[PDB]
């Protein structure tokens, strides 16, 4: 059969699932921690917010850990990707403000739990959540010195090597740059919301076409540095530090030869923008010729820094686009930074089908080639590096108007054969060569989800949030359970 | 060097309608340069009053005298078993002052009817070229020539030259090409500045710094492409017949990935791009090259639709004049780096020596031609699989044999050009290759019929498979290569 055994991968494969603070911690002012632009956000705008909800408690995970960890254990997960909140252990941001107990003992005890169990810990140091104290002193990774945020964020990642650098043998420094400084800065449906006037966002006072790529800089900045520090004082034969993207697949929307040239625009804009700065030490050529001055240039020392700058790179895949290309013209301007790839993303292809079956939400499409389509590109275009798909899955709509019975949500069947195809989909790409070397569930349990607030449900574990966000395995969570576990079974 | 009998192209190897032929060009053969009323071109202009831009200081008021030997060529070519004879028309000779009010000269007239009805006579096919770089005199001290800053006056100039020919030669001729490397006479010309006028940006080695590389080159490519276009409509709509067909032949060189680095892969494409997509995507889809508009901005003119739609598929056929190819090295954008010529847009070092060491193919004797054949075949596969596959011509292949008077080559060993027959043999070869591939390639010219006036190198190199000797009333002789072609065909 095509179903995914766990025979089919080797024996050092890595499973297991994902989550970041601010979507399933809550005790968002709880023990010191400070306020973060999350909660800032979700707290000054709930109607920037689907469901005017907030992450105040979240799956609250800050108490429930040890019933996450339990759950993870009875699956038989190699590991567990989970965030740790800038703002939990440095409440105002900076080494001045002074480091939170309270904060530093929670990872701490969770990460001790998780090796106890044998779950070995993949680490995010920042997953979107910038302490609030450090946006209104100087706008976070909008920073135009360049140097207060790099300071900051570099000092949070030695606190985070310092009390757990002994225990954490595997790092990610970012989350989904693109995702962050293009949502955040770009279309504003991020915190802060900030975007171009005339575009529909909290504060249509900033600008799409510059502050996502300020943004970006600052952060290829800190990454820079927060891993000069790592090789230089806790690098370890045995540990790895990279950081992850998010990736949609690109198609080539018709046969023209000017939609593969669009296409190849859109990896860049979307995967190469963060990946060639490590790979090589700057942004890919595409980018510099049609951004121009709005994407900063980095000085030698930088470009030294950042070449190289991994020992492995995560992949947060979901779908994929086909896409479309636009001529430079007098007739065209570009009003978001991914317009900037002259190139128009399409779900539907020129048939009017979409690229493959809706998963649910507004944005999921289902493509498991694109997946392949990406492991070969790191495998013959980047060098081949170790790769693991930090972040796969569906949500499933849940809402106040339209909602989801619990035995619905519980049998996910929907989010399995999806979870199924992508694993078949890494087997297939091993056989080509591919260094691919793990998979994690995006989300171990449901969530906040951002924007979407609570109106879809990721999870392969239930939180049932009318009765103290009791944890329910789903059937996804049950079938990889049974996945993993052995290594090699005997008779799959 | 010369392989295997097994390997020696065969006439039967190539379909009964392909078509072997060679090629010259006015201004390089003709002489006769103010006879009969002609009028002086930019050539006779920049050789006359600038001899140290010439390698040995010639010009071509005589070169091979092909105005009045013009039926010993017609004759070589018929011993030759040539099916076709590429040439090209002098603007001046045709129109002393280049334009409608200037008048037509009719010995200029005469002179390429007499040429076309013996070649028919003799059953060769003439593919005439229409313009080969002469621009006459008059119009560049009118208004610059191609450097037209209003867009009009040339492509009407041209458009009426253009007319003057269908007019007098439609009749017998069936295959016309508008221009002949453009990217190669706009960069050299306004680029570098190596060909007449001689202009180039202030502060670069060329007869007249007083232009913009890289502007000058764009302005004037622009207004070839707008010529082009009025051009073929021109033809479209009162000389195309149903046999007869118009294109042009753009000049390419090969393209390799410096190294293994995914950036020299993209430094390769925008190479492509800025040697061959400057002109033919133009008229393949209306448009520049994205990578060239992303590069050069402003200083690459936009066309209005009225254009686009006159210059999408203004073509029956294309020509493709290929000598040898480069390694293509990336070089990044950045604020430590400027571009000076038109060609730095492509943001690519073109080298000859790969990372190993090696020569991307064996030196065939000048200063920049290598063997590459493989080259060639990258070239139609990109044709077939990227750009729809059109009839295409090698309209231009060869190589020269280096003869300076510090290293005179000896006629004898001239004559025995051994190098140019594997060459020549190796490229017709990989045709036959390209053509099982599915390549829609109809045919092969070689370039250089006779030894000839080349450009800036003066008479410092010999092209052609009959020799000529200047010394001795230019009298020709059947080298090495010219026999074998000769064999081949019959």
């Amino acid at each position: 059969s095509e179903i995914p055994q766990r025979d089919w991968f080797p024996s050092d494969f890595t499973f297991g699932a994902a989550t970041s603070a601010y979507q399933i911690e809550g005790a968002w002012n709880e023990d010191g921690k400070g306020e973060s632009n999350w909660d800032h956000f979700c707290h000054n705008h709930p109607e920037r917010i689907l469901d005017g909800s907030n992450s105040d408690i979240g799956a609250n995970s800050y108490h429930m850990y040890k019933t996450d960890v339990r759950l993870l254990k009875e699956m038989g997960m190699d590991a567990y990707r989970f965030s740790i909140s800038w703002p939990r252990i440095l409440p105002k941001g900076t080494k001045e403000g002074g480091i939170n107990p309270d904060g530093i003992k929670y990872y701490r005890n969770l990460i001790n739990l998780l090796l106890e169990n044998g779950i070995e810990p993949y680490v995010t140091i920042f997953h979107w959540d910038v302490p609030q104290a450090l946006e209104e002193k100087y706008g976070g990774f909008l920073d135009k010195s360049h140097k207060s945020i790099v300071e900051d964020y570099t000092y949070f990642a030695k606190v985070c090597f310092d009390n757990f650098g002994d225990k954490v043998k595997n790092w990610l420094t970012f989350n989904e740059p693109q995702t962050f400084t293009s949502f955040s800065y770009g279309t504003g449906v991020f915190a802060p919301g900030r975007c171009s006037p005339g575009l529909d966002c909290a504060y249509p006072t900033g600008n799409s076409l510059v502050e996502p790529y300020t943004a970006g800089h600052n952060i290829l900045l800190a990454h820079a540095e927060a891993v000069d520090l790592y090789n230089k004082h806790y690098k370890r034969d045995d540990t790895r530090i990279g950081l992850a993207f998010d990736v949609m697949g690109r198609v080539p929307y018709g046969t023209s030869f000017l939609d593969k040239q669009a296409e190849e625009r859109s990896w860049d804009i979307n995967l190469g923008w963060f990946l060639e700065p490590v790979v090589r030490g700057d942004y890919p050529f595409s980018m510099r010729s049609l951004a121009r001055e709005r994407l900063p240039f980095f000085k030698d020392e930088q470009k030294e820094k950042l070449a190289g700058s991994y020992n492995m790179l995560g992949l947060n895949y979901y779908t994929s686009r086909f896409s479309k290309n636009i001529d430079i013209s007098p007739n065209y301007s570009p009003v978001l930074n991914t317009d900037d790839a002259y190139a128009s993303q399409e779900v539907n292809g020129p048939d009017g089908k979409p690229i493959g079956p809706p998963m649910g939400n507004p944005w999921i499409y289902m493509y498991p080639e694109g997946l392949k389509d990406l492991l070969m590109i790191m495998k013959n275009k980047y060098g081949n590096p170790p790769i693991y798909i930090t972040e796969n899955g569906i949500g499933d709509v849940d809402t106040k108007e339209t909602p989801l019975p619990m035995e619905a949500a519980l049998n996910d069947y929907k989010r399995l054969d999806y979870i199924q195809r992508h694993i078949a989909t890494l087997k297939e790409s091993i056989d080509l060569g591919s260094n691919v070397q793990g998979y994690f569930a995006w989300s171990l349990l449901d969530n906040f989800e951002w924007f979407a607030g609570f109106t879809e449900r990721y999870g392969i574990v239930y939180v049932d949030r009318n009765n103290n966000c009791t944890r329910y395995m789903k059937e996804s969570a049950k079938w990889l359970k049974e996945f993993n576990t052995a290594k090699k079974p005997s008779k799959k």
